[PDB]
């Protein structure tokens, strides 16, 4: 019934069978399959998840004016998704007036003030972070990152937010532990076809996040809340925040205690992955890193938050891991009017997307794509990368809040384990990396590698 | 569009609102509920759950009729029941010659040859609980039965199903541990009234069993499959039996494996419950059964296959706990076809439902019907009890395959028990007991009790 959007207004794509749309293209992920729509098609092109229409964009300028400049006027929201029951008040899902008002209430929480201000805490749980490496490294066995990544990221988040201090690692079964370790699985393409299912699930208070964890964290939020009242984390902040222009309800409150926690789980954790595995494969950047850090921190020295700024080789190697696993893949928007942006119709209801991954791997603006060189972001050559080509925290009012923190998080973490042991890859090591043909940036085999202590 | 059904045939029932049916009489339970109905309306009466019109009876000889006589014929499936997803092949789902085919592929494993083959594995967890309940016992603390017998009940289940031995109770955190300690709630009210939307759950793989704990157990049977082939229990028997009239298959034989073990451990928990709290409230009952116990084991003998059977105080005092508690409150079978049967016309699709509770409460065929007196079931008045007013194991050919492992289960467990230990109620303790006013047959607030050692 809106199938022939695209060829009306004489943009490309690939022919969007009835019903389905184009999602039978998923068969090999997001990823590969915007890498050959923009070799295809251009700088601009289109499909139709479902019945949904989705314009990908390629245009420094263009993005820029969907993420930065008609971000408040037309470009606001991210696409809607159910079904969530109360989740709808999280700041990510969130939407409009309610967004601004909640993007406000919660931004104080990253400043660098208030980030200096947790630099004692993470530091505590990235030395328990080498006792568990270290029991594993003096007896040689294969060490799983993601395993023992989650358990130190795990310990950060609850540690930041909440003061639960736990070593998940050896405490897999903590009742507080346990709760916490929980788009193209049988069920989210069911959704993209049925979306007018979406709202039957909410009137039964079904939600993609089950209805149990959600009530373990309602009571254990409200626990801590009447524990410290009376008697420096996240919701030490978000009490002293409720304390535009409505104060933070307690159901609100408890969302986003929720949205943060993944944010910084599999995230923090798949991050620190990914640049493991590119310091095992390319051991002289393993090598120049090191060496830096020892530079600023000798002695082993304890890194602070003016310490960790300092290093450039360290920022040099993150962002460049970023490039290769930009683990949003995407950027969306749903524009809400009739607009015309830099020369172009944008009917209202279109879903925008900017493929975030397919542009770390452009050739027109990168040199060797595939290839891991952190010497592309040196203070020589980081001044040729366009800010609209790579994004790895988005950009504009509705950017990842959260970036200080995880750049912060994972360069504390980097700091302490590369002082302490070194990584070489095993044979059972998955070299080269296969990312998951799936729905999340992940990889198809989890990271394996060898641990030496210096 | 048929809530006019009664009505017609001159059947008395509530009046049924529009989609919702009677199903806000629901607000006390089953159990009130049927007992007010039995009560206002005599003999039969009638009402809707939904759209969907169900129709009580309490006479002897329909309700043989309809469990025993026409059950193969007309009455041959309980009602409809989903999403399930693959649970389709389990039993008590199954519908026609397939319950027939999974009946008699399953009937043996529960023969008295096979049942006594269990007693020296049963009895060896038992003697487990003791070291659990004289922990508690020694540093006097209020015990809560559902935990410990649960835990109980779990440690028999695995056992005599596939091997797998685990102190459940101090090993809460074993992964096969877990996933297994997981009807007017929220979701299945909205059911009742959207039978409509239960075939949207069907192709969206979503399923009120959560699609984790089964692929857990597709994998672990799996895994002890390939194991002891090739290298006494439940699955050591359905393999045998795999080796009307096609074979058992292995997604089939998964499915069968998950509902014996709910089927063992809330309801051999929960009845082990109910037992310990009417001999709390009635010492007299706990003196004269201690008594036959040590007449019948003396020393604290070892029971035994023929010494359980023996004991007959043992006997009345289960039968009459599941008088006052019969967990499954109602049996229910789906009219297949127009038949008149003792006298009046079933007309086809109507749900027959046996309202079980309130007939072990109705003064018409029980003196003093709300209160313990085992003395019913004594040997010299078990003869005046009608085989259809006393349904806890459902009758005919549909009845509770399991009751012969369900009873020889209890009652080992109450032997080993009551040679060691004696039970006295709490302040705390509720008495008298309030049933639950939702939808499973389940104390209001859990048994607390207090323990001594003999
Ligand atoms: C390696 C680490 C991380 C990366 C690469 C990352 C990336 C992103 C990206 C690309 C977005 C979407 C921005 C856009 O649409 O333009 C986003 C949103 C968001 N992130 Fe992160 N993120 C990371 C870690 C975190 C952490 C640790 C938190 C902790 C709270 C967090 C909280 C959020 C929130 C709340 C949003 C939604 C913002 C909004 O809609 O206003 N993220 N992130
Ligand atoms: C106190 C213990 C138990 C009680 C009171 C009980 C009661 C019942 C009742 C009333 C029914 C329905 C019968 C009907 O519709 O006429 C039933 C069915 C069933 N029970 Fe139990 N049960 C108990 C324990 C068990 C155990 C330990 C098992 C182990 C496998 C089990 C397996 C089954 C099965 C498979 C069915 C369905 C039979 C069929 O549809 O063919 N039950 N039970
Ligand atoms: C794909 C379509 C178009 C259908 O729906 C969306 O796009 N929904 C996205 C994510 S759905 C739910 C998610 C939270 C969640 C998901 C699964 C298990 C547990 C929690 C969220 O509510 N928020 C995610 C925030 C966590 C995070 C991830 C990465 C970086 N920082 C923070 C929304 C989204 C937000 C931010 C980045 C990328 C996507
Ligand atoms: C009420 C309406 C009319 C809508 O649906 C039905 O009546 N569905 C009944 C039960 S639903 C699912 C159940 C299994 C199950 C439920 C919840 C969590 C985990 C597993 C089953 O599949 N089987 C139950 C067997 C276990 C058992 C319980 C008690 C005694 N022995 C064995 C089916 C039922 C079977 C047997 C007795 C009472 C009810």
């Amino acid at each position: 019934h809106s199938h022939g959007l695209f060829k009306k207004l004489g943009i490309p794509g690939p022919t969007p069978l009835p019903f389905l749309g184009n999602i039978l293209s998923y068969h090999k992920g997001f990823c590969m399959f915007d890498m050959e729509c923009h070799k295809k098609y251009g700088k601009v092109w289109g499909f139709y998840d479902g019945q949904q229409p989705v314009l990908a964009i390629t245009d420094p300028d263009m993005i820029k004016t969907v993420l930065v400049k008609e971000c408040y006027s037309v470009f606001t929201n991210r696409r809607p998704f159910g079904p969530v029951g109360f989740m709808k008040s999280a700041i990510s899902i969130a939407e409009d007036e309610e967004w601004k008002r909640l993007r406000s209430l919660l931004s104080p929480t990253f400043t660098s003030g208030k980030l200096k201000e947790m630099v004692p805490i993470i530091a505590q749980y990235g030395d328990v972070l080498v006792r568990n490496l270290r029991r594993e490294a003096e007896t040689g066995k294969p060490v799983t990152l993601k395993d023992v990544f989650g358990a130190y990221s795990m310990d950060v988040i609850t540690s930041t937010s909440f003061g639960v201090n736990i070593d998940s690692l050896n405490n897999p079964q903590d009742p507080f532990v346990e709760n916490t370790k929980k788009f193209l699985d049988p069920f989210f393409l069911s959704i993209t076809v049925f979306p007018f299912l979406i709202p039957i699930l909410e009137v039964l208070n079904i939600c993609v996040f089950p209805r149990e964890v959600t009530n373990f964290l309602r009571k254990s939020v409200k626990r801590m809340k009447e524990s410290r009242l009376e008697d420096v984390d996240f919701l030490q902040l978000m009490i002293d925040s409720q304390n535009s222009h409505k104060a933070l309800s307690d159901l609100e409150l408890v969302a986003q205690s929720i949205i943060f926690i993944f944010a910084g789980y599999e995230t923090t954790s798949s991050v620190l992955s990914f640049i493991m595995y590119e310091l095992a494969t390319h051991p002289d950047v393993q090598q120049k890193l090191q060496e830096e850090i020892d530079a600023v921190l000798p002695n082993k020295a304890p890194p602070t938050y003016d310490t960790v700024l300092q290093m450039e080789y360290l920022d040099m190697v993150v962002n460049e891991t970023l490039r290769l696993f930009p683990i949003a893949m995407r950027l969306e928007r749903v524009c809400k009017k009739d607009v015309e942006i830099n020369g172009m119709f944008i009917p209202k209801g279109v879903v925008v997307m900017i493929p975030s991954y397919a542009l770390h791997r452009d050739p027109k603006y990168w040199t060797e794509p595939e290839k891991f060189l952190p010497e592309r972001f040196s203070k020589k050559n980081k001044d040729n990368i366009d800010p609209y080509i790579y994004t790895p925290f988005g950009s504009g009012p509705r950017n990842c809040i959260g970036m200080r923190f995880a750049l912060m998080n994972m360069k504390l973490a980097l700091i302490r384990v590369l002082q302490n042991f070194s990584f070489k890859p095993c044979k059972e090591t998955q070299i080269p990396l296969k990312l998951s043909l799936g729905g999340l940036l992940q990889p198809e085999k989890p990271v394996v590698l060898k641990v030496e202590s210096r």
